[PDB]
């Protein structure tokens, strides 16, 4: 039982699950255990119990909350089922509640009821009256008593109506069923009982849930505080990057345990957008081509080639020594025709150079000037054709020989130097269409909680509408016409005699950057010229997608014909004509993120619509959930440093990236994967992302929904783990084939995710590091991707949502040179390395410290924010770090010092020399500085001696003007300087100590005692970290 009842508490349980009898059955139980029962008295705890009992019963709007009417009843003094149980001493009841047991009872197997009261196999229950029986009935709703009343439930009361006919109720009104109860409070047998139930749902409609998030999606990343303006309207006004997660709850009371939910989303723009298309290939009649032109095949990004279509009545072309045989046929009204496709470049070849594999050619019926088509066939009746190459060196020229009907034509190609590229530029008012699905399990139904992708990696349809348009001229014995389509591509016709048919078209492609080759729309239109009462200029067109998959161009589907006519009863006349067209692109799967920016469908502008299905039970979603897109740029920031950053081990420099578009999943180290299959939609199989959450990435089959569905072996499994060398990086593992399937929140590997094509990365963005003056850098040309475990931090207690993620990354930098030169194993500590999980240590030699400098380059992670910020430069980051230069001291406490004290100290000061206790600095030979710091440690490693500076000179200017300067000895340091070694006074507070001896000055002058020594002292450092030259001077004084 979930939740467990309290001592002489009450408790309600909905009955599911398998082997369930009926649906709309609850359970009540009292908790009796607290007192003792017998076969004498259970009739009257069982009558004393349920006497107490009372429930309410409401209905309810699904969406808004609001109450739609309420009742409130009590049990009979006669006539209801009630049990008890010796083994869990517990009084329990059933009551159904639903069509068709509103009235009548229901029976209830005892192996069933197990589940909840487990007793029950053990001992068979007391009824009612002190008997014991094997088999359980409910108490029907309808029988019991209005507390309003004193008298049985009316029949005709609306809420007892509702629930007796909730089939329709719960879909047409959007109307909730809600029970709840309650035990009045009483004394038996010296124990007192208490309680309310929680509340239990018997019927709801499948919808997104409205509140509190009215839009039924939600971010958590804006409902916390951390999106600026953004988070004024979380609740309604929803907002998501490109490639991310976005969290949703729906409401289900017919599922049972887990569901595969599948998703439909429908992406909009408002107002038109211009598009530019490439020219892929274009055919013709022979007769239309013009008389001389210059040609040479453009080579598209997925190396297919731009080709020349001549359509002929002759059975070969002729040109001289070389004849072409066709690659196609086609047969109108018993003509036939023959297609021959030509790439225009190096060399004559016998063999293919690529193919085609259906093509359609549509043309006006002679019968009723209504359109028909047919595909272009082999001379064998396969579907693919091939296609072949002809050329040479050029300026090159090539005739060649066909007919047109009865009239012989020739046409000359100039073979061109450079490839003719071919651009139309138009306005179409573009919609596209993606789906995606995922397994989803709970623990509190009828609350089904999810997230689904703002963008799949699925096959995409763009779509939208053009016009095209004709003008002409028509004559007693022919006719002549242009027309204009996609804004400016322009066809023509030469003079079409009666009776006889012409033909021209084109095949573009989307003329971006990389999704060029990968897909294409044709249109082929044919034209007809006839005299009937009138005279009638006719056109058909065709309307096919088409994708290149392993050099076959493809048909995907075929879309409905369009049609013109131009009419004239008079003999000469000039007309005019226009049509609505259609335009459609499939993405192939790993263009599709491009396709979205690069057509502009993806932007600050965007809307999203989504609905949902339930793959057991076959439902769909009664309201809509709906998101806007956002594409925001980066911005890197410090927390102010001063030098004390710098010092002692624990300091550290703090720099903030802000990347909100890094963040793909709102979990911290959360991690998806993602593949491509067949998707269970509506009553129908289309193409689709699956999402599974974790790190293995899988290769599936079958349909996702039905029982075929089988992911196999984990194809490749990604971890980070750590390695040797020192401190111990943590980095990526795996097989860097799939990176493009695998999604995290770390910005040194999210840029591979939906944004490589032909196996290249398009956007090399994330974190890089450059080093100065010891030159190093990060990442280095070997370096794998995920060269450091980097990622964001955790919203805390008072924000609504708790432990999600923030748009801040936070990334601590080290800069240091005690530990420069120490050994780990084989290794040498000097250079940049990667430590933990956010941490960089730089490591320089003591000539190398002040000056040191770290420069980050921080580039944007998401296509988008590379291609709205080009010209701006905002798609950059960058920030720079640099030791400052500090003011070293050396000083005698006092201007005047006393020859009657045997030691006179002198301290030395400099920030940069501090560390933890003990530490000191030692002298010897001509006055070298040797510094110690054994309990000194960063990530594992410890200090090593360092050589520092030096004494520079020791002198004293005498009362009668001598200047006595003392040469520095191993001899002469142990008299002045009785202990070779200054102590530290406190911790990181670089000031040391030493005892500069008078009573050693004395006998190393062998000056008189004190009687000429009314002197100036004056003693000097050099320090190697800032370059400094310290001095400090005392008068000697003693009576004079
Ligand atoms: C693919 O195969 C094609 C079909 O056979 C070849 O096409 C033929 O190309 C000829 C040029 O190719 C030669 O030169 C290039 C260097 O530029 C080499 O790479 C080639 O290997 C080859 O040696 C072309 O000849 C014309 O250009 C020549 C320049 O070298 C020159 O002889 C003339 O200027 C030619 O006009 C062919 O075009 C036809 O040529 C004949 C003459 S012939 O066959 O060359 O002897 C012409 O007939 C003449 O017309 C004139 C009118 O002024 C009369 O005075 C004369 O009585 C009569 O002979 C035709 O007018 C002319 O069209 C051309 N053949 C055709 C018809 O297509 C092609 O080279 C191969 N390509 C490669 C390199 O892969
Ligand atoms: C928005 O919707 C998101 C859906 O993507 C929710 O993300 C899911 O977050 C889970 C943790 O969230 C919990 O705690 C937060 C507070 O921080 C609460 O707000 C939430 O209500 C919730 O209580 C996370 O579950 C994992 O971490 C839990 C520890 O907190 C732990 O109990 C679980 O056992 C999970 O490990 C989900 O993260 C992923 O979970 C899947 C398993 S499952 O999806 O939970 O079933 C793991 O995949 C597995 O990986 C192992 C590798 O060892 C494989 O062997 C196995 O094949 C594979 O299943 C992932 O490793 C783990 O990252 C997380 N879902 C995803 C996909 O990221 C988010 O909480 C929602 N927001 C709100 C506010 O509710
Ligand atoms: C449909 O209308 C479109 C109007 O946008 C045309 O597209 C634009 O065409 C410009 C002219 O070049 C065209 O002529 C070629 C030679 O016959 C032919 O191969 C192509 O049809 C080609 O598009 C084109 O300019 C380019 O070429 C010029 C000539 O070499 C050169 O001077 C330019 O620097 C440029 O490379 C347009 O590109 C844009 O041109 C701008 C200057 S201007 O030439 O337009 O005055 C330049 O500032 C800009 O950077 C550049 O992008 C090209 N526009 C676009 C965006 O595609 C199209 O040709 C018309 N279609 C037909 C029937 O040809
Ligand atoms: C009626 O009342 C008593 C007092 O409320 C209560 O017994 C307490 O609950 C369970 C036993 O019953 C539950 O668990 C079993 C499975 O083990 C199920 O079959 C039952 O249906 C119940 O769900 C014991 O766990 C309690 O002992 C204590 O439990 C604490 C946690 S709790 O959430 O379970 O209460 C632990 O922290 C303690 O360490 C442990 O001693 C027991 N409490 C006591 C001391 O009496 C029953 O739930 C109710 N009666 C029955 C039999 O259902
Ligand atoms: C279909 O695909 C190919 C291959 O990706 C592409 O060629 C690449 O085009 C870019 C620039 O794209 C724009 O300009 C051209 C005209 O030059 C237009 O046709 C496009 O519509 C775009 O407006 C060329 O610059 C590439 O050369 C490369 O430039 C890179 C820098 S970049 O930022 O400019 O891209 C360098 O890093 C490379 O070293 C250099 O090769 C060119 N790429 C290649 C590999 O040749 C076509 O233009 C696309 N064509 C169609 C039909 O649009
Ligand atoms: C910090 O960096 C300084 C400045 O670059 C460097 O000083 C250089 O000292 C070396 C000798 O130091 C070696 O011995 C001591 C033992 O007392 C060790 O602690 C060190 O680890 C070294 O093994 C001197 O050779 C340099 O003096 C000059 O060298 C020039 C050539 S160079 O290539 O060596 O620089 C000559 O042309 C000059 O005539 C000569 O004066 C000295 N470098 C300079 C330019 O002053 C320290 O060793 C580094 N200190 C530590 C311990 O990190
Ligand atoms: C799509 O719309 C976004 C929302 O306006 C644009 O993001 C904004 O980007 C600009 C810089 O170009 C910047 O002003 C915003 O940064 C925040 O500014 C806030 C001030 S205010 O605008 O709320 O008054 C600060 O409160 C906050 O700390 C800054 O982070 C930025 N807004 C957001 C959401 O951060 C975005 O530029 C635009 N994209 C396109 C296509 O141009
Ligand atoms: C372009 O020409 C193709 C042949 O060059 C045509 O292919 C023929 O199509 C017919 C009808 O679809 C098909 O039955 C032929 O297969 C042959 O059938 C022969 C008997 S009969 O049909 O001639 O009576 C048999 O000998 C044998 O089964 C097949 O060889 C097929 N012909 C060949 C030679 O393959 C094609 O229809 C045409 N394309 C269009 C669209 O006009
Ligand atoms: C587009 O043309 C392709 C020719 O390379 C062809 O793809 C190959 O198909 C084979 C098996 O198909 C046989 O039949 C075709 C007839 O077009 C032959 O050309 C081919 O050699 C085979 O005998 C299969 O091994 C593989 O998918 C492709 N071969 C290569 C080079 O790897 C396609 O059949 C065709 N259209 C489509 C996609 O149906
Ligand atoms: C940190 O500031 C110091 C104090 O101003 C400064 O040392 C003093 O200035 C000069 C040194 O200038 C020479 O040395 C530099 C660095 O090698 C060279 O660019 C160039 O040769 C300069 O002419 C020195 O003579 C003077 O004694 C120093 N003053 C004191 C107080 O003793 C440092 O130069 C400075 N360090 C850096 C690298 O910025
Ligand atoms: C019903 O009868 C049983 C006895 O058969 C009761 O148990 C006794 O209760 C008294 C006080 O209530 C205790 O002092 C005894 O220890 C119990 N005797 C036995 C035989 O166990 C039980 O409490 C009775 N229930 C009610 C509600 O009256
Ligand atoms: C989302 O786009 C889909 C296109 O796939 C649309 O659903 C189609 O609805 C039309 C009628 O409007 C029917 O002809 C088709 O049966 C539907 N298509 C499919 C494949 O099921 C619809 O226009 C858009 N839906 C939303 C949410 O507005
Ligand atoms: C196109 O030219 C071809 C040349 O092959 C002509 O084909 C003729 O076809 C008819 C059958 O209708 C036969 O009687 C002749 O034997 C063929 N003539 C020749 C010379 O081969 C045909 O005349 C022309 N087609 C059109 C549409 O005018
Ligand atoms: C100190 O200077 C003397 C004299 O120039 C020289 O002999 C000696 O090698 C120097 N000692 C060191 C190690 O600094």
């Amino acid at each position: 039982l979930t939740p467990p009842v309290s001592a002489g508490g009450i408790q309600a349980y909905l009955l599911t699950g398998s082997g369930a009898p009926a649906s709309g059955l609850v359970l009540f139980v009292v908790n009796v255990s607290n007192i003792q029962v017998s076969s004498s008295n259970v009739t009257n705890v069982i009558s004393t119990v349920v006497s107490n009992i009372q429930i309410n019963a409401k209905t309810e709007n699904a969406q808004t909350g609001a109450t739609t009417g309420s009742v409130t009843v009590r049990f009979p003094t006669s006539g209801y089922n009630a049990y008890y149980d010796s083994v869990d001493k517990v009084v329990f009841v059933v009551v159904s509640f639903l069509y068709p047991y509103t009235t009548t009872s229901v029976n209830i197997p005892l192996s069933y009821l197990s589940k909840y009261l487990p007793g029950l196999l053990t001992a068979q229950p007391y009824d009612e009256t002190g008997a014991q029986v094997t088999s359980v009935s409910s108490t029907p709703f309808g029988s019991l008593i209005d507390t309003s009343t004193g008298q049985q439930i009316l029949g005709t009361n609306p809420v007892l109506t509702s629930y007796n006919s909730y089939t329709t109720q719960a879909n047409t009104n959007m109307q909730e069923g809600v029970v709840s109860g309650t035990l009045t409070s009483f004394t038996l047998g010296g124990q007192s009982f208490s309680g309310s139930t929680v509340p239990v749902i018997l019927y709801a409609p499948f919808i997104f849930s409205n509140s509190p998030y009215q839009a039924g999606l939600y971010n958590p990343m804006q409902v916390n505080g951390n999106l600026g303006s953004l988070s004024s309207e979380a609740y309604y006004h929803p907002v998501i990057w490109g490639r991310a997660l976005i969290n949703t709850t729906l409401i289900d009371t017919y599922a049972s345990g887990s569901v595969p939910f599948t998703f439909q989303l429908n992406y909009s723009v408002p107002g038109p957008l211009t598009i530019n298309m490439a020219q892929l290939a274009w055919i013709a009649s022979i007769n239309n081509l013009p008389t001389s032109f210059t040609y040479l095949s453009y080579k598209f990004s997925n190396g297919y080639e731009s080709f020349l279509g001549i359509i002929s009545n002759s059975t070969q072309l002729t040109a001289g020594a070389l004849t072409i045989n066709p690659s196609g046929n086609f047969t109108i009204n018993g003509k036939k025709f023959y297609v021959y496709l030509l790439v225009v470049g190096s060399t004559n070849s016998t063999t293919p150079v690529e193919y085609v594999t259906k093509l359609v050619v549509e043309y006006p019926s002679s019968t009723n000037f209504l359109p028909q088509g047919v595909t272009v066939t082999t001379s064998s009746n396969k579907y693919t054709l091939p296609v072949y190459e002809i050329g040479g060196p050029a300026g090159t020229t090539i005739t060649l020989t066909g007919n047109w009907y009865s009239t012989p034509y020739t046409v000359q190609i100039t073979v061109g130097s450079t490839p003719t590229l071919t651009n139309y530029v138009s306005q179409i008012l573009l919609k596209a269409v993606a789906y995606e699905g995922i397994n989803v399990s709970t623990t509190q139904s009828p609350y089904y909680s999810t997230a689904i992708l703002s963008t799949p990696p699925s096959e995409i349809s763009i779509t939208g509408s053009s016009t095209i348009t004709a003008q002409g001229k028509l004559t007693a014995t022919s006719a002549s016409a242009t027309v204009n389509l996609l804004t400016n591509a322009t066809l023509t016709y030469e003079n079409i005699p009666l009776t006889q048919y012409s033909f021209n078209g084109i095949i573009v492609t989307p003329g971006y950057a990389a999704i060029n080759g990968t897909t294409a729309m044709a249109y082929v239109i044919g034209a007809l010229y006839n005299k009937t009462s009138d005279y009638v200029l006719s056109f058909a067109g065709s309307q096919e997608p088409m994708q290149v998959m392993n050099n076959n161009l493809t048909e995907v589907t075929t879309l409905a014909p369009f049609g013109l006519t131009l009419l004239a009863p008079s003999v000469p006349a000039t007309e005019t004509g226009t049509s609505p067209l259609q335009l459609e692109f499939f993405t192939v799967p790993s263009t599709s993120y491009i396709a979205l920016v690069d057509f502009g469908l993806w932007g600050n502008l965007t809307s999203v619509t989504v609905s949902a299905y339930d793959t057991v039970n076959n439902k769909l979603s009664v309201n809509l959930g709906y998101f806007y897109g956002i594409v925001i740029p980066p911005s890197i920031s410090t927390a102010p440093y001063n030098y004390q950053n710098f010092i002692c081990p624990n300091n550290y420099v703090t720099v903030t990236i802000y990347d909100p578009d890094a963040v793909l999943d709102p979990y911290p180290s959360g991690s998806f994967t993602t593949s491509s299959l067949p998707l269970k939609y509506g009553n129908m199989n289309i193409t689709g992302a699956v999402i599974f959450p974790g790190s293995s990435v899988y290769n599936p089959s079958g349909v996702f929904g039905y029982s075929n569905f089988n992911k196999g072996a984990a194809v490749t499994t990604f971890t980070y783990t750590a390695q040797s060398g020192p401190f111990s990086p943590v980095a990526l593992t795996g097989n860097t084939n799939y990176l493009s399937q695998y999604a995290d929140n770390n910005p040194t590997d999210n840029y591979y995710f939906i944004q490589t094509v032909n196996g290249m990365p398009v956007l090399m963005g994330g974190l890089s590091i450059v080093a100065s003056p010891v030159s190093a850098s990060l990442p280095s040309s070997t370096s794998s991707p995920g060269f450091m475990y980097l990622l964001p931090s955790a919203a805390q207690v008072p924000s609504p949502l708790p432990g999600m993620a923030t748009p801040n990354y936070n990334l601590n930098i080290y800069i240091t040179y005690k530990i420069d030169g120490a050994t780990v194993g084989n290794n040498m500590i000097n250079g940049l390395y990667v430590a933990s999980q956010n941490t960089l240590i730089y490591v320089v030699p003591n000539g190398s410290f002040v000056g040191s400098n770290i420069k980050l380059t921080y580039t944007t992670t998401d296509y988008a924010v590379l291609h709205y910020f080009y010209s701006t430069g905002q798609y950059k980051v960058f920030k720079t770090v640099s030791v400052p230069n500090v003011t070293a001291n050396l000083y005698f406490p006092s201007s005047t010092t006393p020859l009657y004290q045997l030691s006179v100290p002198l301290y030395l000061s400099e920030p940069y020399y501090g560390s933890p206790l003990p530490t000191y600095i030692g002298l010897g030979t001509n006055g070298t500085s040797l510094w110690n710091s054994p309990n000194y440690v960063l990530f594992g490693v410890s200090a090593v001696q360092q050589y520092l500076g030096f004494i520079k000179s020791i002198s004293v200017t005498l009362s009668n003007g001598t200047t006595v300067v003392i040469p520095l000895t191993t001899s002469n340091m142990q008299t002045l300087f009785p202990q070779l070694v200054g102590q530290e006074l406190q911790a990181c507070n670089g000031t040391f100590q030493f005892g500069i001896s008078i009573t050693g000055l004395e006998k190393l002058l062998n000056l008189n005692v004190q009687q000429l020594n009314n002197s100036i002292l004056s003693v000097t450092y050099h320090d190697y970290v800032t370059g400094e030259t310290l001095t400090a001077t005392t008068k000697l004084v003693a009576l004079s």
